[PDB]
RNA sequence: GAAUCUCUUUGCCUUUUGGCUUAGAUCAAGUGUAGUAUCUGUUCUUGUAACAACUGAAAUGACCUAGGCUC
Protein backbone atom coordinates (compact mmCIF):
# COMPACT_ATOMS: atom_id res chain seq x y z
CA UNK A 1 0.00 0.00 0.00
CA UNK A 2 2.57 2.75 1.07
CA UNK A 3 5.00 2.37 -1.39
CA UNK A 4 2.10 2.10 -3.80
CA UNK A 5 0.64 5.28 -2.76
CA UNK A 6 3.69 7.13 -3.16
CA UNK A 7 4.04 5.87 -6.72
CA UNK A 8 0.94 6.58 -7.63
CA UNK A 9 0.86 10.46 -5.73
CA UNK A 10 4.49 11.03 -8.04
CA UNK A 11 2.30 9.79 -11.09
CA UNK A 12 0.09 12.38 -10.34
CA UNK A 13 2.14 15.03 -9.56
CA UNK A 14 3.90 13.96 -13.10
CA UNK A 15 0.72 14.18 -14.98
CA UNK A 16 -0.02 17.84 -13.69
CA UNK A 17 3.36 19.17 -14.55
CA UNK A 18 2.90 17.72 -17.67
CA UNK A 19 -0.60 17.92 -18.84
CA UNK A 20 -0.03 21.86 -18.12
CA UNK A 21 3.31 21.93 -20.20
CA UNK A 22 0.95 20.56 -22.97
CA UNK A 23 -1.46 23.01 -22.77
CA UNK A 24 0.83 26.01 -22.39
CA UNK A 25 2.68 24.42 -25.78
CA UNK A 26 -0.72 24.13 -27.49
CA UNK A 27 -1.16 27.51 -26.28
CA UNK A 28 2.25 28.76 -27.78
CA UNK A 29 0.87 27.00 -31.29
CA UNK A 30 -1.92 28.65 -31.48
CA UNK A 31 -0.25 32.18 -30.88
CA UNK A 32 2.62 31.36 -33.33
CA UNK A 33 5.20 31.47 -30.83
CA UNK A 34 8.77 29.91 -31.35
CA UNK A 35 7.48 26.16 -31.39
CA UNK A 36 10.16 23.75 -32.33
CA UNK A 37 8.95 21.41 -34.60
CA UNK A 38 10.12 17.76 -32.71
CA UNK A 39 8.26 20.03 -29.85
CA UNK A 40 4.92 20.81 -31.82
CA UNK A 41 4.81 17.06 -32.68
CA UNK A 42 5.38 15.83 -28.61
CA UNK A 43 2.45 18.45 -28.33
CA UNK A 44 -0.02 16.93 -30.98
CA UNK A 45 0.66 13.56 -29.95
CA UNK A 46 0.62 14.14 -25.79
CA UNK A 47 -2.54 16.37 -26.91
CA UNK A 48 -4.29 13.42 -28.76
CA UNK A 49 -3.33 11.12 -25.77
CA UNK A 50 -5.03 13.55 -23.53
CA UNK A 51 -8.08 13.60 -25.71
CA UNK A 52 -8.04 9.78 -25.61
CA UNK A 53 -7.92 9.14 -21.82
C1' G B 1 26.69 -37.10 25.23
C1' A B 2 30.56 -34.81 21.76
C1' A B 3 33.42 -34.38 16.34
C1' U B 4 32.39 -34.56 11.41
C1' C B 5 30.17 -35.77 6.49
C1' U B 6 25.77 -36.54 2.93
C1' C B 7 20.65 -35.44 1.44
C1' U B 8 15.72 -32.75 1.97
C1' U B 9 12.67 -28.29 3.49
C1' U B 10 12.22 -23.04 5.27
C1' G B 11 14.67 -18.47 5.69
C1' C B 12 18.31 -15.74 2.46
C1' C B 13 18.44 -15.98 -3.05
C1' U B 14 19.00 -11.82 -10.39
C1' U B 15 10.53 -17.69 -8.66
C1' U B 16 14.66 -12.99 -13.93
C1' U B 17 15.60 -6.77 -16.18
C1' G B 18 19.89 0.00 -13.96
C1' G B 19 16.96 6.11 -17.45
C1' C B 20 13.77 9.79 -20.40
C1' U B 21 11.09 11.35 -24.90
C1' U B 22 5.55 12.16 -29.93
C1' A B 23 4.16 3.29 -27.33
C1' G B 24 10.97 8.00 -29.15
C1' A B 25 9.75 7.48 -34.63
C1' U B 26 8.73 4.16 -38.95
C1' C B 27 7.74 -1.16 -41.07
C1' A B 28 6.34 3.11 -46.41
C1' A B 29 9.14 6.63 -50.97
C1' G B 30 10.28 7.38 -59.67
C1' U B 31 12.49 9.91 -53.98
C1' G B 32 13.90 14.75 -53.08
C1' U B 33 17.90 17.31 -50.65
C1' A B 34 22.46 18.92 -49.59
C1' G B 35 27.43 18.05 -49.94
C1' U B 36 32.35 15.71 -51.40
C1' A B 37 35.70 13.67 -55.40
C1' U B 38 38.64 12.52 -60.95
C1' C B 39 39.53 8.96 -65.57
C1' U B 40 41.22 5.54 -71.08
C1' G B 41 45.29 3.07 -73.47
C1' U B 42 50.09 2.49 -76.43
C1' U B 43 55.47 2.63 -76.25
C1' C B 44 61.30 4.10 -76.05
C1' U B 45 65.93 1.76 -74.53
C1' U B 46 85.59 -5.85 -87.57
C1' G B 47 89.35 -9.96 -88.05
C1' U B 48 94.76 -11.67 -88.55
C1' A B 49 100.12 -11.01 -87.74
C1' A B 50 104.44 -8.49 -85.60
C1' C B 51 106.77 -5.31 -81.92
C1' A B 52 106.88 -2.57 -76.59
C1' A B 53 104.73 -4.32 -71.05
C1' C B 54 102.96 -7.72 -67.07
C1' U B 55 102.71 -13.25 -65.35
C1' G B 56 98.01 -13.34 -62.00
C1' A B 57 93.48 -11.62 -58.84
C1' A B 58 90.07 -12.00 -54.62
C1' A B 59 88.62 -13.94 -49.73
C1' U B 60 89.01 -14.51 -44.52
C1' G B 61 92.51 -16.95 -41.05
C1' A B 62 97.58 -18.02 -39.14
C1' C B 63 103.02 -13.76 -37.29
C1' C B 64 104.48 -8.79 -34.94
C1' U B 65 102.93 -3.56 -32.62
C1' A B 66 94.50 0.42 -37.55
C1' G B 67 99.62 -0.61 -39.96
C1' G B 68 103.67 -4.00 -41.94
C1' C B 69 105.70 -8.64 -44.84
C1' U B 70 105.04 -14.10 -45.59
C1' C B 71 101.64 -18.62 -46.43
Amino acid sequence: APIKKIIERYIKSKADAWVSAAHYNRERIKRGAHVEKTMVKKNLGRLTRLWIK
